[PDB]
């Protein structure tokens, strides 16, 4: 079945977990502590020496976006055709770019860089609002009329940004309604409210 | 048909161009100068305010990896099945991670960081050598027995790293043979030797 191997944080596993939960999939969580990681064996066995590590049967995967694409490809959450598939990729790559900036702020210079980051935030969120406005008035999904792995990844990006900069979505009606709508999906809503999600820190250094 | 809109550098368009050329595809190059970019209109119209911008008919794409995946999907360079597709993604995501480090060095701190970067290089290249050793002895491609978009992306990564750190591949026999083999492919070889590739700088700040 499915097994996600990761540190006890939401981090880069938050989106894929929301996906599995919303899709009614069952999975096993193999939690790796900082202590165990510092031992060295697991790290050495990891392709790029990092987590998350994912297992689907005897298929062992690394790279969070590879896991998302795999699940999207196998579960039918990758658009209706090649054109939509490309659009889904364009969204996910954009989500990834901002996530990298977020991760850098959180772990590299939270104190000194937070103000500048928050000031620049609107311009970084704007593209996703525009994408929504061009897809059935932002009433459905980020691409097409069916959910894709990029939706879960974007949802997480928006959720963690609300915590970082409360009210950042206020100027973006489509993104706000989008977060509420997706968060209201029955299985996702239950997951987001569960201790499994709630009692896990967003990041590993206690910053958010 | 195909049109790539980018600055006059190889940068993030090198791999996709090698792909198009090796695949015998025709494309148009719309070169954007720093002057024209500084004008602002094109930038404002770009989804994430950046280039490359790609056009496949009326399908307008952004994000270099989205372009690579699109071309890999439409041209049959994405593995033979879902399992291989996931492996192709794992490789490309790894290539992307190192490319980000490379881009940071080149544009952020070449002088002060080059030594540390080059020292860390072997450990960053090792994963691709290992992948190669696990696939038919590294005699064919990075994933499976047919070329994929990840091959072209990895090839470029290796090529630019050879310029940055001459001899870095000497410690990785499979990777060295791989670069020579792929570079020897008729259409690619002609492309790499052409002024269209040769007379373009690798990066935009004159560093390499
Ligand atoms: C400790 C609690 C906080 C953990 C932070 C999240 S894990 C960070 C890091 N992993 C990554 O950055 C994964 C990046 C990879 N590109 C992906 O997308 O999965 C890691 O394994 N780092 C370990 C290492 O490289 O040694
Ligand atoms: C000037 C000659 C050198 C050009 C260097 C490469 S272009 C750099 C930058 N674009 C990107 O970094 C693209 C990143 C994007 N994630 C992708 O993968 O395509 C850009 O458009 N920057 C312009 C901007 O953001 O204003």
């Amino acid at each position: 079945p499915y097994t996600v191997v990761y540190f006890p944080v939401r981090g880069r596993c938050a989106a894929l977990r929301m996906l599995l939960a919303d899709q009614g999939q069952s999975w096993k969580e193999e939690v790796v502590t900082v202590e165990t990681w510092q031992e060295g064996s697991l790290k050495a066995s990891c392709l790029y020496g990092q987590l998350p590590k994912f297992q689907d049967g005897d298929l062992t995967l690394y790279q969070s976006n590879t896991i998302l694409r795999h699940l999207g490809r196998t579960l039918g959450l990758y658009g209706k055709d090649q054109q939509e598939a490309a659009l889904v990729d364009m969204v996910n790559d954009g989500v990834e770019d901002l996530r990298c900036k977020y991760i850098s702020l959180i772990y590299t210079n939270y104190e000194a860089g937070k103000d500048d980051y928050v000031k620049a935030l609107p311009g970084q969120l704007k593209p996703f609002e525009t994408l929504l406005s061009q897809n059935q008035g932002g009433k459905t999904f980020i691409v097409g009329d069916q959910i894709s792995f990029a939706d879960y990844n974007l949802l997480d990006l928006l959720l963690i940004h609300e915590v970082l900069a409360p009210g950042c979505l206020d100027a973006f009606p489509l993104l706000s309604a989008y977060v509420g709508r997706l968060s209201a999906r029955p299985k996702l809503k239950a997951f987001l409210a569960s201790p499994e999600y709630v009692n896990l820190p967003i990041n590993g250094n206690g910053k958010q």
